[PDB]
């Protein structure tokens, strides 16, 4: 009976997933200064089977995030209705206005420049001379192949690319980079890396593997390395907004937009000492789409890297040319939070849910292009509001 | 529903909020390649009244994020049950293990070092000589007083603490820093900044206000200025984990934890060219708590700034001393997403919901201390897993 | 060559043999030998043996140099001097004055290029400059038993009464030592304190270090458990790139500006205002952004800073932070024909008194600019003037290089 | 006579910088320029102490400097011997900062008594990062992809490699910013620092690229993506010039007797100053105590480009407790971007060639091109380590 059972060791004891959640809440309530705190924290009628043992632990319910829609987004001759999970007012409306200006401008074009999730472990040799020897070995075409072999043998999608190594005395940081089908790829690349390091330990028995991640990836921390070499998907997007569209939809001029972009996104960011933060609010857009689509929201740290550029275009130089370059969009359409039904619905809205069996990785690339496009719409709108004052 | 279809202004016309959403979902399905997708996106039985006109537009439903609990967190002689909204496996469990090690260690201590949300507008003058003149005026006690007088006149909770100005030729970037009670403060600081710039314009007519935000705040973009001068709440957290607790709960040694922290969080981050990213995964913890508590998750960019330090402690130097310093936690307990009931529930769990009537700001400071403490628990756990 | 027992005025070969035998270190040759140049000569001969090529030094000068000013002040184990070609760029029309700028360098085209830049500025009606801030810094690192204690010290240092006792201790060390403010940063139980103060006409490193040591003693009386780990915890920050110098400044923060008429851009610079602007934005702003630069938003300010620093006896290693600069260009005038240019340098570490400025040749270069030594009437004015000159010369240099990049 | 030549100039019929070609002797040209400059000064006798007599200006005029009015004497001191890679070096240091040479000398002493230092060159390649523009981001994206294929690379490599004897194009790193494309060219350059050589190779390579993409606009041969003489994370992360690492172990006894401190005190200072302190200051590549002091002193003495001390001084200094009882001091210095050369520029002058000869690296290495420059870079990293050891000890000893 309910009261007779009277934490994580609940789903294993009982049988029904919701029962265990309900018991944990009642248990928790006794340990709080306000037992009625959880009154308004919903938990009923939720599919906990997909969550248990894959996405969360010690579950006591779920947090509802308002989902809005911005669009249509005219990108690469297609139209997208973009789902955005946010609690910030004006965000969805503002982004929507941006999409409008792009559509009335003939749409936006985007390109995926690079694709590759990374993992940067740190190993240490007894002496720097030894670590230097390993670096040189890793750089020989013969040393690389054996490493790519041990790395690729862990998965169908594990296809190791370039190897970026860096030395700090007897320490050696190795940045592994590989595609990962339609998955964001963190778990996959970690597995490949472990196998690859094990193989390297056989050639250099004196090598000590200090940590599978030595912050050289770099994952969820700001880093110049992600900005300069990319991580995940590097994307670029562009569009031209007609002078009339800038005055009527955005309520400003091409000249004012350009002056704000240069002195805010370029000079202002420079004065603030920014690395990769040469935009107005890409993070707002990235975060909203990530939460709605089951992405890892903590990856918004590097995923939001962006340089927004604006310039006079057209016959009379009265048209607004805009481009957004995002070198490190960490994203996926398979695994993690994308395995849940509500987030899968948002992914389906964009036509990128799950794997693309015929062209592996295409769904994730499409999603990355959508994010870059939506960021551009968001940048257009906020810059206009700042310019119009 | 029939010929009602004959846009965002639905609840502006129709009666029920849930009906206005149902209809918006119907209008949208006609533009989708897979109209059946919306079937799994919930929307039923949710208080949209609090959302409409405040937190979101063009609403088509809501996204459920699994909420887990980590704790108890023994911090400043209190115990906290920490709500974490996440879809990443092992996160809540790992953080929970970290809390365990801290409690068995006698708990953690934290201090709020600074408190002040910022806004950094960019203005321009005719010549660099003029912008230099404005900078000099702004740095006098008389000049600051008038600016402060005008800034503080916009709110009861808006109190200008200082000004930091930088010029770039004829451009002048002014960083306004102010307390904001229990609110994260962006809107409040923006209002005060507009009023202050208006007053500055009266002293310098030839001044052009280019943008209320010139990226000098800096908001939601990585910037050395937030790391060096702070933004929102600057917090420091510490704890000592006994040798046996490291061995038994964390499954490693103090020596291995220290070697991993130095070569990963310090040297590794240095090699990667990081500014403010001298930690293992503070962003994971910050994000999870932010989503659960109705914070602005996009502020995870600067809020996650953290330097994790580990040292040998005790009589025999077998104990693990750990500290986490987070100079820029942007947080609040009133307004924005904290106005919604489910997120208010998570805030209530921590005893920091809404405004602290007695001492405005105490709830937000408490929440910031809780975040720094939870990050430290998270850092302990992940470093242990990496060392082992 | 007399025996060692028999051995001021002797034979060179005899001194050498004495050095080898009594194992006397070469650096004692100044306080053992008669004329200054002989001590050097002997050391050159002493070192000449250790070389795989004994005749290496043959072309390294040493004769006819004032070693008295150098010994015990600017260099040790002296074996001669390195001649750096000095060129002149000018006149530089700045703040309604004209300057003939000395530049020590071995890089071809630098002086010529900078000279062309000065020409364009003069024909443009000159340049205007302003000193925005002045204050050398030192950022020591101290430790407390706990983060809670370091937090307590930070709060204490932020009270008006706490700051006053520190300021009193700091200022009691020198006439020009005047503590301006305190920026304090915590990293767990560690506490980094950035001291900032004016220093008359001196660059001020030694002076600020002395003040800092005294102030930390006073602080130690209030917090006996405080451990002073290092008088410099890299929070100054001295001779290393750092966002803190860029954002808060160090030494002298300066801004310079000038408008180059379209006519002058076409004829002297061989390009257009539009091309210059496009190069500046995509190189100095966007390019530097893509490269992950902090404070390097310019074309080659380091070239100019270094050349003037070596010629004027400044500390050339300080070129690391001193070269921080953001170069901005934009359309100006009736028909947006003219080129508006500005250079903002937040951290020029400079001085006209002390260190290498005490030597005669570099004093000559300082005299050329009218800023040699201390300003008796207005302490610090000579150093501020020199900083303004450097910013102005950098702008001239930026104009010229940008033009060469834009044209061809 | 001089009086006559001066009156001719004050007639506007000669600028003043035409003297070397106008006159016969170089030194007299300098003398006349000095007299002319004197009348324009608020204090005419100010040049009194600026030397100029008896200096081989032939090697300078037309190659190293313009409008020459004399020379600036920089005191040269010697630090050593530096026990590095089983060799001994007497290191020349041009400086006006007191205690620098002495301090570095003490550092060398501690290293020698510890069994010497070992160093390795990890990478070698000068760079140039021009910026070009295409009509659209889609076009710049197409060029990036093209440059990434084997065909496009070989074509660019061939054109680059055809400009010089040492032009051997390696990796081609590229970055896009909308319709802008930044291309980082990297190549070895024998024993030369290589700026001019790489610039020449870059110009032709861009010509060849223009034939395949006629709509491409070459905005600047240098778009600050090299990056030359400005602080940049790209040089720290990918290197520029020579990447070097050096290491040594100092016995507990030597740390106590020579450095006047303990290994424990050293380690605590290094971590909290060079790592944590630099982190708090927001440094990129400045994880050392004073590598710039050593780099600058050696650069000036050896005819290097002193302005390159901006990136050349990038360094991470690491210290660790080593040995039987963990009382021995292990130290390492990693410098990813030492821009250096032993041929060309200021190294063409006799006085600086003398300093280079002192180290045995003057000019070209006939047998193995580049070896002299690599040796010099190793010497710089080693001397930096000796300098780091000494300053850290002084900071530790209170
Ligand atoms: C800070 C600028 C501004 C316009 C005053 C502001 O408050 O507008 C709010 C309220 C309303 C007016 C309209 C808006 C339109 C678009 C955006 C979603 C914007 C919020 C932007 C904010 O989330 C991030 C910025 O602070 C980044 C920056 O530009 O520095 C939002
Ligand atoms: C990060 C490498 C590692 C430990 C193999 C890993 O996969 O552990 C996973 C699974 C399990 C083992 C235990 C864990 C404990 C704590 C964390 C929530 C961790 C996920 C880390 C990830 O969210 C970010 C890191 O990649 C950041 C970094 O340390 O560079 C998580
Ligand atoms: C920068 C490339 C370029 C213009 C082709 C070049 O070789 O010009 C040389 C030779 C001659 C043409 C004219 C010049 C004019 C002005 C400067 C002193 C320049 C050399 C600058 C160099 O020392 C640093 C740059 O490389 C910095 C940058 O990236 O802009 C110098
Ligand atoms: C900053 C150190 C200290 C002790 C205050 C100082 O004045 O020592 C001077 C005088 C004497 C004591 C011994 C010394 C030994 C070695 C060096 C050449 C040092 C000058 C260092 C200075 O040129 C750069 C540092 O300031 C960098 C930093 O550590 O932040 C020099
Ligand atoms: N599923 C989980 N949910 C929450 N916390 C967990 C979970 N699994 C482990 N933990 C935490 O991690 C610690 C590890 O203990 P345990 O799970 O028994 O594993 P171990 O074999 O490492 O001892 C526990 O003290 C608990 O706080
Ligand atoms: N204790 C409190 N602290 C802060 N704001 C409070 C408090 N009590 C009430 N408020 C109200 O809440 C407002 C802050 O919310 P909001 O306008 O959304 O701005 P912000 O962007 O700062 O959250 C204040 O202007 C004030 O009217
Ligand atoms: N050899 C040089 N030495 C010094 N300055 C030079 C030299 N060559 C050119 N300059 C500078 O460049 C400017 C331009 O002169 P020049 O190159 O002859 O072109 P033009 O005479 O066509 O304007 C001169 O006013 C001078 O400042
Ligand atoms: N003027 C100097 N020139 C060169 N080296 C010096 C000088 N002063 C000190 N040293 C270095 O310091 C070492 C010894 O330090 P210490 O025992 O304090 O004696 P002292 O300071 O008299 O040399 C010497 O071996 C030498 O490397
Ligand atoms: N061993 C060598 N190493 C380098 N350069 C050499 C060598 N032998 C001859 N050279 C010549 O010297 C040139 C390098 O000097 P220079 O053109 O002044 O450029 P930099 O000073 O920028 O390296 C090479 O392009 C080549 O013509």
């Amino acid at each position: 009976s309910d009261a007779e059972i009277i934490a994580y060791k609940l789903e294993t004891l009982i049988e029904t997933h919701e029962r265990g959640v309900s018991i944990r809440r009642q248990l928790l309530s006794k340990k709080l200064s306000e037992p009625s705190s959880l009154q308004y924290l919903p938990y009923r009628d939720y599919n906990y089977s997909l969550v248990m043992g894959a996405c969360c632990e010690n579950v006591i319910g779920y947090m509802p995030i308002p989902v809005g829609v911005a669009g249509p987004l005219c990108l690469d001759e297609k139209e997208f209705q973009v789902p955005m999970a946010t609690t910030e007012g004006c965000l969805v409306a503002s982004t929507n206005r941006g999409c409008r200006a792009i559509g009335l401008g003939g749409g936006a074009s985007s390109r995926v420049l690079a694709d590759g999730m990374t993992r940067g472990p740190v190993v240490r040799l007894p002496r720097a001379c030894d670590s230097a020897e390993v670096k040189a070995w890793l750089e020989t075409s013969e040393g690389f192949a054996v490493i790519k072999e041990a790395f690729d043998s862990t998965s169908r999608f594990a296809r190791l690319q370039k190897l970026h190594t860096s030395i700090a005395g007897r320490n050696l940081y190795i940045r592994f980079q590989s595609r990962s089908g339609d998955a964001m790829g963190m778990n996959m690349i970690s597995k490949g890396t472990e196998k690859a390091l094990s193989k390297l330990h056989e050639y250099f028995p004196e090598m000590q593997i200090l940590a599978v991640s030595g912050n050289y990836c770099t994952d969820k921390k700001p880093a110049a390395i992600n900005w300069i070499e990319g991580r995940g998907k590097s994307v670029v997007c562009e569009a031209v907004i007609p002078a009339k569209v800038v005055r009527e939809v955005l309520k400003t001029t091409t000249e004012a937009m350009i002056e704000v972009n240069i002195n805010k996104n370029l000079v202002g960011s420079a004065m603030a000492g920014s690395i990769g933060g040469y935009n107005a609010h890409a993070a707002n857009i990235v975060t909203a789409i990530y939460i709605a689509c089951g992405q890892d929201a903590a990856q918004n740290v590097g995923s939001s890297n962006c340089i927004t550029l604006m310039e006079a275009s057209g016959p009379t130089n009265e048209d607004l040319y805009i481009s957004c370059t995002m070198p490190s969009i960490e994203i996926g359409t398979v695994g993690g939070g994308t395995n849940l039904l509500p987030q899968q619905a948002c992914l389906q809205m964009l036509g990128v849910q799950g794997a693309c069996k015929d062209n592996p990785g295409e769904n994730a690339r499409q999603l990355a292009r959508i994010v870059c496009g939506t960021v551009m719409a968001g940048e257009l709108s906020l810059m206009a509001a700042l310019a119009a004052g």
